[PDB]
């Protein structure tokens, strides 16, 4: 229907027509955004159908495989994006449904019909869209290292085949898997479990091969001074770790190194229980008695999102795993688990464990840990104009951020093992995206009173400062004010003033220097010992000016990146700072994994996601300022999605059943092998 | 741009061990290949379709594939008068493309020298790769278009959507023109591990050198095999023995071994034919000083096939050879040229150093890391010191003996292995192997021979041609018909007996040895055929036998590398009561339980000499005999075979072909062009086939004998 013919047009993509295929190639190398958009005369009217799907014949002749964007957009305004990974090879369908069909609580579900076709991934934007006036349909590569190329033979929309009732009936077994889905590394029977464990221990390693130091550094390198802690040098003209004996560093590893993330609702909500949601209850072909032995792994989570439910009862299967797995016959299997862990991460070379590593591994004296908290308290909060966020102003700010990092240092007890602490993890800081996105903290702040708003109180102070009289500042941002004090008190900036972003500027800074310095000082105060990482940027939302603040008191600047690698055009801008960064989050994902959503960055498949990891990891390897990064996470999220929000990502090392992903467990071995050489050498 | 539609339109078809339905419009077929070594869905018309009328067209079928592996079909095509012709391609798993052969036209109106050539025109669709057979069919009259699937280990699906025939698009007149880069490589594709400058050839050794290993791991012996299991005699020398109710071999210092490793380590089937060649009273491995300057274009079309030769003064002039017998090619002999020799020079010669001895060193580490038990059959003598790999050594029987012949003359001759000048030469073959071996430890054993012409055991003619064909000649100058006429006279006594027998009125045994004319008709004979073709294989493998039991007594004799397509039991029956492992070559998807039971008739271990699986994605024109999807597929299929190997009680081992890919543009010798590499022309290890083997010879001995 839309094309066996439509017009089009291009942005850093050629277009060449091979037949009825159009052959694109994305010229993605170059350009971190390359799309080809299908825009018609008058904008798509698709009222006239209901229940319906659109479609693409897609290929791949190229030598990577694509992760595409698909965004559908209104005349009303809103769009839509979502996802998949087109392999290298020949065609397959690739579907998005848009009326009709699938509130389970999951962020991607099963197909709701049997199919050998692939349905995109929902992501994010306005679901619901305006089916009676659809501007453009783009299809978009984004931040890859490689050129990428599609070949679209057809496109159209369908009547959607008929729903399967049963599309959320008992999806997940026992032990938590895909229970319908045969998929590469699935358990049949308990009687496996146990036989891992036995295989896994003879491949396992215990210590560091000596070209590694006993801190995980690099025994062969040049010999620094030994502090007895973890810190930051340059080694020729490249940024590094020190560990405590002088070698050098560079953090690799695994984030979530705990449980508490592996929980899912079951749908009831112990006198009183009752089912709270039919629907959940319904996913799950297993779930224990409370007076059951495997009845251990309930769990309660008070705030939930996203979901038939606002609050409930979890169940953990990889928790359930790790007792069948290695608490036979009384076992204390946390136990086992911590030191099969702590082996697997010297055994896969991977230098530290990551962000949220659970205190229990704290006191190891075996791989190096990342140490975190969060700033919670019941201090005053300002507003991106949206996430709410710190009055770092107010001097309750200070108390919690002081017992904060003081509860820290207790869990590490000043240990030579711990590299670093993160405090808190990307705040709202604003997004560049847009005046009102990137000084939405400025904007909310300034029709706010000073008298009771300590933020403002200093924005008022420096700009009087600036400006002296109000009269000065009234010519420059193009306002009408009578007084300081009616400033003071409030002030509606005019959203399209452009000479007043110079002074927003100097707020945002303002407010982002005074949250650095806080807890850079409560870190004196309690680690003085240990390095800062700062509070992970997301590279979606990190503003200049926060940025720069965070510099002059980090050790490490940390930004989580979700993309296919750190691309020079992206990370230039680090070059102004001359400081040393880590990338706290990054992960690929494949639907080969039997799980129902792959996650941020798709790959075609387990050895293609562990390629991607493989390039991902060499761009980190290969950027100068870039010391480290750490994977999201080392369990898959539960296929019914994390009791939070619903995340059901292919995002683990290591499956529900505690399998290892083999493919990605060698690009690992390989990796950490390399990388010193790689970097210095 | 379709002529005529063949399913869409509806045929009439007919399945063989697969269920066909006709769910919607198309053709959905569950070919039931776990439990059948043939599957197969035949298109066959009332009458036999005519497609005279039609010109420069091609038949297409459009395939997806629901199943969970890829599916290697045959596609069959046989005309009125009983010829046939096969080709084959890979379906992947996923939805529907585009196959297409081309039935008239183009190239086929071969002459390249390239057993399978570039496509002749651009597209997103896919060509059958040409295998063998009557290629000429009668378009007159074609009987029947056969899908099918063969020697598997998997059940297999595909969907049929529609078959066409269709006009060819415009031939590309430049696609036999600069396919060849100076590196070896395809020129006008892009491919995953493609070179783009001589810097990648220095960055890639460098790399590869941190990560390969020069000695054994722990859990391997210094001869490679199971150091954590049993420890039995050591001979000092490699034997065989049986553990857990399954053969094995035994290193020299007596632990469980089983032989994995590549065959072909050394350049002499690296190179191609250039298209020049020389005055040939000027010749006498590259060519004299007066016949160089006598160098002509003797193929304008292999000439331009190359974006890039050197000149012999150019230091990678030294790669130039030349081929004093070629076939299956426009030339009879040639200049040829050796890109991966020139390849290992630019990586490993800097600076004159030994890019020979370094490629050596290399290779022997490679293996190691790799896990591989042993270097594989046809490994360059320059190995044989090696104290690091086991290697298997060869020789070829070859002289002016005299010969007997199937009767077919494609078939090729065999050795009169009653004549003694035969005894003389096994003999001789046996000694020169011993010499190059000088009683090393490190030798396995000895292959003998590959691959002769015994027989086929699929018709009366095809299994006893040796037979039949020597029973026709006179006993007086046929040392094998002199024997054939003792044992005759030893069971019948009278000839009258035999005549009864075979249906035949011979006058007299002076008839009988002067030359019979069998009728190929009779079946009571086959008896007599069984036992003559049994006398001559006996008497081969007991003169080979015994050669070896003078020249290399403490090394095990290895046999002669029977084909599955050609191992008449007969011959293997016979070679069981000699070798100390019986060898075969088998170019399938694995070793299937129905094909290799027969083993059970002789308690003998058994070794696969040769196999492999190819795919397009390497950048070659011929994935080459098994077809994968890609290299990941590619990796998986071998994981398969090597199970298949692993898993059954007779094998210990199997040694893949080859170690370099063929040359794009074909090997010399007949023009083969297959993705056969472990590495490719760039001296790139395929990074999954690696990774696959380092897994399979890690878990070897434990899934065998734990």
């Amino acid at each position: 229907t839309h094309h066996t013919s439509v017009d089009y047009q291009s942005n850093s993509a050629i277009v060449k027509n091979e037949n009825s295929v159009l052959n694109v190639q994305f010229q993605s190398k170059k350009n971190s955004y390359a799309s080809i958009v299908f825009s018609p005369e008058k904008p798509w009217d698709w009222s006239e159908f209901n229940d319906f799907n659109l479609a693409f014949e897609l290929a791949n002749p190229g030598t990577h495989s694509v992760q595409i964007y698909l965004d559908i957009s209104d005349i009303d305004g809103a769009n839509y994006t979502r996802s998949v990974n087109v392999p290298v090879g020949g065609y397959n369908t690739y579907y998005a449904k848009l009326d009709g069909h699938d509130t389970s609580g999951l962020r991607s579900n099963p197909d709701t019909w049997e199919s050998d076709e692939v349905q995109f991934i929902s992501m994010w934007g306005k679901k619901n869209l305006n089916l009676k006036g659809i501007a453009k349909i783009a299809i978009s590569v984004q931040s890859t290292l490689h050129d990428k190329e599609l070949a679209i033979k057809s496109i159209s929309l369908r009547k959607n085949p008929q729903f399967n009732t049963a599309f959320l009936t008992k999806i997940v077994d026992e032990f938590g898997q895909n229970a319908k889905q045969e998929f590469a590394g699935k358990v049949h029977s308990e009687a496996e479990l146990l036989s891992d464990k036995k295989q896994e221990a003879t491949q396992l390693l215990s210590k560091r091969p000596t070209n590694r130091s006993r801190f995980g550094g690099w025994a062969e390198g040049p010999k620094l001074e030994a502090t007895g802690y973890f810190r930051t040098a340059k080694y020729n003209d490249k940024w590094s770790l020190v560990d405590p004996d002088g070698y050098l560093y560079l953090a690799t590893g695994i984030d979530i190194i705990r449980l508490a993330n592996s929980t899912t609702l079951t749908g009831y909500d112990l006198k009183s229980r009752f089912v709270a949601s039919q629907v959940r209850k319904n996913l799950f072909e297993w779930l224990p008695d409370y007076s059951d032995t495997l009845g251990k792994h309930f769990g309660y989570r008070k705030s939930a999102h996203s979901g038939p439910l606002e609050h409930g009862e979890t169940y953990s299967f990889y928790a359930a795993n790790l007792e069948r797995k290695y608490g036979q016959n009384n076992a204390d299997y946390m136990q086992k688990w911590r030191e099969v862990t702590l082996d697997r991460m010297i055994t896969w070379g991977f230098s530290s464990l990551g962000n949220w590593t659970d205190p229990s591994y704290y006191d190891n004296q075996k791989v190096p840990y990342f140490a975190n908290g969060w700033i919670i308290g019941d201090f005053k909060t300002v507003s991106s104009g949206n996430g709410a966020m710190p009055d770092v102003f107010d001097p309750e700010f200070t108390v919690r951020a002081n017992e904060t990092v003081s509860v820290v240092a207790k869990e590490v007890k000043n240990s030579p093992w711990a590299v670093g602490v993160f405090i808190d993890n990307e705040k709202s800081f604003g997004r560049p995206d847009s005046v009102k996105s990137h000084y939405g903290i400025v904007i909310n702040t300034l029709g706010r009173d000073a008298k009771t708003v300590p933020t403002k109180a200093e924005f008022s102070r420096l700009m009087k400062e600036k400006y002296t009289d109000v009269a000065e500042l009234n010519k420059v941002w193009h306002l009408n004010l009578a007084s300081w004090a009616e400033f003071d008190k409030g002030v509606t900036i005019d959203i399209k003033n452009e000479e007043q972003l110079v002074d927003f500027s100097i707020l945002l800074t303002a407010y982002a220097d005074k949250y650095f310095s806080v807890v850079n000082a409560a870190m004196d105060k309690y680690l003085p010992n240990h390095m800062y990482l700062g509070a992970r940027f997301p590279d979606w939302g990190m503003p200049i000016e926060v940025v720069k603040a965070s510099a002059k008191y980090v050790d490490v600047i940390s930004f989580n990146a979700y993309k296919e690698g750190l691309r020079d055009d992206k990370w230039a801008f680090l070059s102004q700072f001359d400081k040393p960064a880590i990338i706290g989050e990054f992960h690929v994902g494949s639907s080969d994994s039997g799980l129902f959503h792959p996650g941020l960055i798709h790959a075609a498949n387990q050895q293609d996601r562990a390629n991607m990891y493989t390039d991902y990891m060499n761009s980190v390897i290969d950027n100068p300022y870039f010391i480290g990064a750490h994977w999201f996470q080392y369990i898959d999220s539960p296929i019914t999605g994390r009791a939070y929000d619903g995340e059901n990502y292919n995002v683990g090392f290591i499956s529900v059943t505690d399998r290892p992903y083999i493919e990605m467990i060698e690009a690992a071995k390989a990796m950490n092998e390399s990388m010193y050489e790689r970097r210095f050498k």
